[PDB]
């Protein structure tokens, strides 16, 4: 009913880790993943000894617990299986392209300790190997300086969970058909007539913002300014750029002067290829 | 069991805080924000002493406390973690430009109290900066008058957050690309065929519903006419009158008229940009 | 722990009033509004007195309850903060137009009573002004005939909460836009060249099923035929009536009858605003 | 604390009956729906008699139960109000003219019983008439043959409710816009020029597929073959075939046989009404 | 209040069964599926003997348990309700032909056992055929190897079912639209104008993006590249190859080169579908 009392030291180093069961959730929009995972704690029936009842910040209600198996030993280890959805902000600077770290911050009540990691018990199950995600790290840090608000010494034992997207999909099936449909949108320029360039470029603007909705219908729309959130927009800026110059085209060639119409035909065509794959280059310098 | 008996004054000044921790949502839909932080009591184990039940009104369903830790001193200093979801209205008069204000109104139930605050344990914690907000002020205030309904005096003793919107993205992803929309709209007028003028105001009309629909997905859609609420209707208006210049242009050029029609162009082309930019700013005032 | 035995009547009237604090939502989809409120219970520490257990009827799951203050006098006053979403059923029979009555439903169990009202104590709280609705009265009745199925009488006395919306927004948000677009799709009337009108009425007709989407995110498509619900069929009608015209305009042009078709198209134009301000007339008559 | 002993039968018949309050939900995506009423338990305080656990097996989470009235006399009355989302399928082989027949499966644990029915206590309230359908009839089985796993013979007391549709929304509302969309398709017969019939059916292509989005925001989409299932398909082809002949027709024009192009259009004209109206009639005879 | 201790061997082979009685939701984008059945124990009132605690792993939160009959003889049978979400991943790798295999882990406690199968208890239930989805087999295995973590040596008795997925619906639905508009998109070639040619590819392409917006309402979106992730590519590659072609077609026919662009409208005439089902094969091979 009470820790063992005879010590020389404050804290006892109770060594706990944590090895991943299944993500069952990564909610881009709720901002936080739920996590259904088994934690072991190492202390030298629910009851049978004093429990040192660990407990989480980032949490959102606490935490489905429930002991697996209780073992003693002439130390004691504990193995309990439990749910909890953490409130882990991840950014989504570069929302294809991502190096999301997941933390878990543990934070031991003191009465009368210390946490620990135990380099075995810890680790990511290869059974349990997650669903379009790779894992770079998994390492464990004791910092103290995590809160302040509390006068008592607390140094709280977070859990860092390194992840990078598996992008071989997301390039195939969203990035490239934006500039498909801005290719279409080029193609104009070699047409001559004004009646069907037009419509070749603001049918496929139409075409734009309907694919920009089936994105959108999988993006977390973050209130930064994604990767995603400067394409989407250099691709309004020459569809716009696009209508302004066949309107130029077609102004000029009404008041007769062909010459600086073909002109300015050959220039666009040479020109946006070039100076879109130059702009995406300063967009990816700019968020390398 | 019992609160401290002897004192001359029947309410104690228990010193009552609040600390964030992380924000777990910000739903404009639910009209209500999910936070999860730990609060401190300073009252001058579970039951180790008398815990003043300190309730809150804001609140959705009873609050997911949890004791942190209750130190006593020859005081007491009691902090608890808890999860709430706090009903604040927020007006969203101006969605991209904003300042609301997120209230939580904490009260004491009395027996045999008056609340009260503690300059150091409030405030907001750096690490805990909030994702795509601005912390303009963090206050507190003891204002009995809030609730009228009991007879007997208590007094609310509320904390205020007023918290301001980033907004360089809304510019670059919502606002811009509609300004886009409508300028390829107006590069009709410099056109002069039907047939093509035609089709180059009502497919950019599709464009403009079809982009009300991706701004839709993110808007909360407050029954208030909003800032956003005006811009969309001013567009509407000017590519109904857009479309009654080019109509009024062909019916004049067909009654063998041209040189009204000239005039008419000349006259919407200097006009519109002028027109709009009057109105924009008129809104503007409006909204100030 | 019991009842106060010595009455000559069966029942006794304890004083039942209800003050809002905070509608949390109002779920048209769901059919529910979740309300957050206090009710106070006047009857001539939890286990003071014995507390009459009354209950409610229209109650998604057991109300979250909260004793506040339960105060004792030389009769006894007890109020208790509660949240509770309650089932009660709205007809959108006219959905920008609406009188709907919330209706809250409280009956009191008997052993060895009956329910009464407070007209202090009832009343929507000033500070407490919803967001986006309107009261107009706010009353309580004594009906015993609401329940039938046990022997046993019983009266549920209920309360009545009139609400109508405000509609200052949607007019300018949702009706009008609707009318611009079919403003658009007539302008067709007055030009002349077939490949020129037939686009700028069907791509005017997709302008009026995404239009119908933007609506519809909001709707909460009940199962009667909406005012909206005729509105949007009466533009569906007049679109397919304006293709008809232009049709047979084209086809009596090919055929060599100009004459009849200059008639056509005079009729047209000065008939439709005419019979569409008929029809709307019409159906707002039978929609009063 | 014990059933009542002495009976030359083992089982009772306490006469089980229930009645309608608030159907709170009928979600078909969920394809479930939540209803909330109470039941009755004639067996011949909470622990004043030996109650009956009848439990029930379409249920989702335990049902949220709240003792009512448990009257006793010289046999005992228990009418316990609750709420519950049942599972129980419902088949939308008929979307707009469905006969979905809910069911609600209560079985009674033996120890030392048989469910039986009440014609006075079950029937639907009248002022609980449910929102947007109707009720054939109500009704109750005892089937001891829906379950078959435990050896120990247990009977089923069932309850029926067959509900059809309102479909006078339906018809005004999603089939009858689609018709006016293909309608729009066909009068693209009538015309001639290449330029203006391909965009009159392409463009009402994208109408009609818009508006399976409409639809789509509020049917279910089972993975049956709905009768909307079919009609949606049956639009596809003659568009599909449309498309076709209007293309055969101008290839006939420019490849100078007029006579044959005229001979399609006739009959075209002629067959896509009677063979659309033949087709939905063999998809109706087929799901009758 | 303990297990039977006279037994030479540790474990104790109780008979695990479980039997399906209504799949409630089969959550796509969850990624889980909640089951609600109920399990039977064989082990040779709530606390008649001792129950083998056996729990679960992959579960959400803790399985909403409720005991239906604990049965004694002179072994015990020990059937039980419950309802559990489990957090089983599934293989979108072909959506519209799928062969997804659905876990179910279950693992005994083990103080001072072995889990084991029943022939006769398990098996689907008939009655409770599951809607839109098809059973191919339905197997338990004993693979202790599941979990490593724990140094006991614990065997997890799990249970698989093999489903497939009724494909009599999605190809009328889905897949075959989407071919009938890449040939309304095919059809522009047969035809000569520019002006024609471009809107009838490119609102069709619009078409292509609404249809793809149908389909991903439904889609659950996996990371993966599915078999209708690469079919979508593939037309998208399509249509961007088309009007290159069309473009080039009118490019030479208005540099003067018309031998050669009737010589490219041929030859993509009769290589695209021919092209477009070589593609589909291929992938087809690739997704077999």
């Amino acid at each position: 009913v009470s820790p063992p009392p005879p010590i020389a030291d404050e804290p006892l180093t109770v060594n706990t880790g944590i090895y991943l069961i299944e993500c069952y959730s990564l909610d881009d929009k709720a901002e936080t993943f739920k996590v259904n995972a088994f934690l072991s704690l190492s202390w030298k029936e629910p009851e049978a000894i004093w429990i040192p009842e660990i407990r989480f910040v980032n949490v959102e209600n606490a935490r489905d617990a429930d002991v697996v198996d209780i073992s003693v030993s002439p130390t004691v280890q504990y193995l309990e299986r439990f749910s909890a959805r953490v409130l882990s902000p991840l950014d989504f600077r570069r929302y294809p392209f991502d190096s999301q770290t997941l933390h878990i911050y543990l934070i031991v009540r003191s009465v009368d300790i210390v946490l620990a990691v135990d380099l075995e018990k810890v680790g990511k199950n290869d059974d349990v190997f997650l669903t379009g995600w790779d894992i770079e790290s998994f390492t464990a840090v004791v910092k103290p300086a995590n809160f302040a608000l509390e006068d008592r010494l607390e140094s709280k034992l977070d859990y860092q969970l390194r992840i990078s997207r598996q992008y071989f999909s997301y390039i195939p099936n969203i990035i490239l058909p934006m500039l498909f449909i801005l290719f279409i949108s080029w193609t104009a320029f070699w047409s001559t007539s004004y009646e069907a360039n037009v419509t070749l470029v603001v049918s496929t603007l139409i075409a734009h913002i309907a694919f920009n909705i089936l994105v959108e219908t999988n993006l977390p729309k973050t209130p930064y300014m994604t990767y995603t959130g400067a394409i989407i927009f250099m691709i309004y800026l020459f569809y716009f750029v696009a209508v302004i110059e066949v309107t130029v085209q077609h102004y000029l060639k009404v008041e007769s002067q062909p010459a600086r119409a073909a002109s300015i035909t050959r220039a666009s065509r040479i020109a946006f290829p070039v100076v879109f794959l130059l702009a995406n280059i300063i967009l990816a310098f700019l968020f390398f």
